[PDB]
């Protein structure tokens, strides 16, 4: 259930989706007619405190995650099916130092197609839907990116190379101190498009981009 | 295949025209209303016409809900236009064009026809189409993103474009810039040398 923290926190595990909806009505005061086809088990977690409006946003993210949407029929609000692993958790992740919008494109490559990613700018938080072990891993990536001063980035679409090989070569070179002028830059592999995302301060990023290009030469 | 040019028609007519084309039967909720303009000069398959239908419904805040064989249309000036892309994969251009589409608008890909569906004011559509024509190329688009700290992207973009068109940006010629006003960031495109140069100029512009 939602626990007062008017703000609230939540730690609901393996609950019927219908229970979650009813719970949202109790807090919001909104009333929903739930289509008979709406079914499923949900896990919803927020250690960050949420306002009433942010709770509604979380509700929409959970609905969207499981393929449902809210419509108006017959003078009432209706939850209906909209046109993946069994256990999915929807977690709210608060970001401390950086604006959430700047981190979104850097973490999208870690979100699977079945998953969900949304910004909650009023709380400077991200909503992510995934299996719990995947979420913990992403939370660490967020924590690390959040410590960085810059989130500017360059994208390289590899024509010849395999994205994982290239990422491995670039990280090892930096680890060994073998990348000259790129120390401080960082690489993120984005397999779905066979592309690299290079980030860092201007001079280091410009050098790592050049180095990355050399791994993709015909 | 079908083409379309529907101007200022009741949305209920558009729904009827989609039913005749697709054979789908729809039951429209009494609260459904609105005027639509829908254009596709490109020839669309039955399935692609249905994709267009979904884009128009979504554009005006309507959801289509399966009810067995039939489908229920329920609530949750803009023109909806289909734009053909010749060389670039449509799915690649999507993220690059989205910054230009306002939140009241709509943007969707039709990968089987390699076309984009956009809903916006006719004048902003014409502007995007120029941007698409310039982006359109056989090779992939490498790019750089700059989150501005001091400057404003619509101003910065204008300065960078003016310098390139007027000949003040030597070396950056051929590069392209897309302003993303929602997050105050620039997207810099083009061949490697031009792109790298335009990045340096953008960076010089955001240092006070
Ligand atoms: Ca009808």
């Amino acid at each position: 259930a939602f626990v007062p923290a008017a703000h609230w926190t939540i730690n609901l595990k393996d609950a019927d989706i219908r229970e979650f909806i009813d719970q949202i009505s109790e807090i919001t005061g909104e009333t929903f007619v739930v289509d008979p086809r709406v079914k499923g088990q949900v896990s919803v977690v927020s250690k960050a405190q949420l306002s009433l409006s942010e709770v509604y946003q979380l509700f929409l993210s959970v609905m969207s995650t499981h393929g449902f949407t809210v419509v108006a029929q017959g003078d009432q609000a209706r939850i209906v099916p909209n046109a993946a692993p069994d256990r999915l958790e929807t977690r709210v992740i608060q970001v401390q130092q950086s604006p959430v919008s700047e981190l979104i494109p850097l973490i999208r490559p870690l979100v699977p197609q079945y998953g969900h990613l949304a910004a909650v700018p009023s709380a400077n938080a991200l909503i992510i839907s995934d299996r719990s072990a995947n979420i913990a891993r992403i939370e660490d990536v967020i924590r690390q990116l959040d410590q960085k001063g810059s989130h500017d980035y360059c994208v390289i679409n590899l024509r010849y190379g395999w994205v994982m090989d290239a990422a491995e070569v670039l990280n090892n070179a930096m680890s060994r101190g073998q990348a000259k002028g790129a120390a401080g830059a960082q690489v993120i592999a984005d397999a779905r498009t066979n592309r690299l995302i290079i980030l860092g301060p201007p001079q280091a990023r410009a050098k790592l981009v050049q180095l990355a290009q050399s791994l993709d030469t015909p």
